[PDB]
């Protein structure tokens, strides 16, 4: 394999031969790929439209360079709640709030991500604004999972060899195939999750990769360029369990939710988003809570899928009830406090 | 305008707004584009499929940064003879350029040393003893005294060095490969210009059409970036701001059908031996292709001043090209060009 060969195939709009994507990723991860080669690859792969096989190769090689969590420290049934990024849409870290709620409902959660580059606060930035310690080594993430029921893998710490690709992604700005990898390279390797994607075609490819891994995942596409479930719109969901995939329409009105406007979900700076977290966890009603409950419920449905396959509608009713009770019992607010307490104990 | 805005538009498969390709090219030419931005732009532009207006902005900005030849040193009727690459036909276009100049038409070529074993334009000329790296004043004297000149890309396009490095690193052909024939620093107004892809040949013809130009953009229907003898070719004939696209068959001029492995070029040394053989009068498919393409350049040239029609222009171009070889004019002119570089 070589760059000319691989880039040539992609510019002719052809799928790669098995192994070519892996070779490309290994060049990137070992520091052997020039920034121009990284950029040409990311763009050409994006414009061709990556296959599930190709994305599985990228993710599997990236994972092989990542720091693992210590053996046996990740619960067998841990989940992720994450999106690949909104399409010119920035909500108030709904996936961060849903993660807390899911963990409060008794489902272990391991998130994975980075600080945002701008003053639009990312989930990690909002967590630090709440007092959470986000940059911890494998041993401490595993202890947080044990003692609290939630953990956070700081990407630069677990994927140090990804720095060359990270620099290039910042320089070109546009979304590429690399935007898909975050959910598929969680170093805790959860086997279930609710995974959002702002593009239907890519959502489907991601579902194919989770199917290949025999994960139990709901991959969600908000019919409006949202990479999460929302009461703003209907959504499409790929229900992935047992190597197999059902594509379903999802209308939250069907569960009694009122339609909300997208601007009611808008994020701001870290301090503002921290305030929104506290409000939802304190039991505040409105479209922010509704979206949190929806996403947490979908993660809980995905978790259930590891161990059986229940009817869709009753699985959701029970997921929505568990998410609501987690908030209204005070469990989600108490779980965030326990998480903060844990971080403060480290010193 | 910014890289995320422009790259995003291209990845969304949209044509750019007027001025955006120009902004991108200017960033690249001024040393302000990061290598990753240059590569992303080259690739995204290629996969979207560049329009004539976009390519015109790229070429026009690149030309704005180039060194010109001195005032009144390029005859108004100078021609280029070149292809954009496949494989390649540097063997053919080198030989045809010499033949065309030996027929009495001023020729000005433009190119670089390649990195690969596959010869660049400059490399074949070098293997023939031609001195390729001359400044504007000596290129002008070459044109006046020999009837042919060569503009060494790194000397006339110093600000392109950032783009050239990126191009070498990624290897894959991009829209940048189309720009060579459109950024000849001598700005010749006529040419026979080959392209290996029919869709991009048409885009190139559209760019020449917007100039004051008489050009045959040519595409062998076997993929050759040159008029082929293997089968028909498509020609976009450009004159007076318009394009006339046609199917051309050199069988109508008595050219026998060749096979494709017979026409392709090799390394500088293999090319140089082919040049010596053909200019000495060796007959066969390589000669035939050289004569075919030289005649096409002669026809484009005649389009500048002459009212001669298509078929009689071709018959005369063919007679002139064959005679330039057979009377030893081409051999003599190459010798003269070699003497000129030694006598500096």
């Amino acid at each position: 394999p070589s760059w000319p060969q691989i880039l040539g195939r992609l510019t002719d709009n052809r799928d790669l031969a098995r192994g070519q994507a892996a070779w490309a990723m290994d060049q990137i991860m070992t520091g052997n790929a020039r920034p121009a080669q990284i950029a040409a690859f990311a763009v050409a792969m994006t414009m061709k439209a990556p296959t599930a096989d190709e994305v599985g190769e990228l993710a599997g090689v990236m994972l092989s360079h990542a720091h693992p969590l210590p053996a046996d420290t990740v619960p067998d049934d841990a989940v992720d709640v994450v999106g690949t990024g909104g399409d010119g849409v920035n909500t108030v870290n709904l996936s961060t709030m849903a993660a807390i709620v899911v963990a409060a409902a008794g489902v272990p959660v391991v998130k994975h991500g980075n600080r945002a580059a701008s003053s639009l606060s990312g989930g990690a930035d909002t967590l630090e604004a709440l007092g959470v310690r986000i940059d911890l080594g494998p041993d401490l993430v595993a202890r947080s999972l044990a003692e609290v029921g939630i953990g956070f893998c700081f990407a630069p710490r677990f994927h140090p060899s990804y720095r060359h690709a990270a620099a290039v992604r910042r320089e070109i700005g546009v979304p590429t195939v690399f935007n898909l990898l975050g959910p598929l390279t969680n170093p805790a390797r959860p086997r279930a999750g609710l995974i959002g994607c702002a593009f239907a075609d890519l959502a489907e490819v991601m579902a194919g990769v989770f199917a290949a891994r025999r994960s139990s995942v709901l991959v969600v596409h908000g019919d409006d360029g949202l990479d999460e479930l929302t009461t703003t719109t209907t959504s499409t969901i790929w229900r992935v369990a047992a190597g197999s995939v059902d594509k379903l329409t999802f209308d939250p009105a069907g569960f009694g939710f009122a339609r909300a406007q997208l601007d009611q979900l808008a994020g701001g700076d870290a301090q503002a988003n921290a305030a929104a977290v506290r409000a939802v966890l304190g039991g505040a009603r409105g479209p922010v809570r509704d979206a949190v409950v929806l996403n947490a419920a979908g993660a809980i449905v995905a978790h259930a899928g590891l161990s059986s396959r229940a009817e869709w509608l009753p699985a959701w009713e029970e997921g929505l009830r568990r998410a609501s009770a987690a908030i209204d019992t005070g469990a989600a607010e108490q779980l965030l406090a326990r998480w903060v307490r844990f971080g403060r104990q480290i010193l």
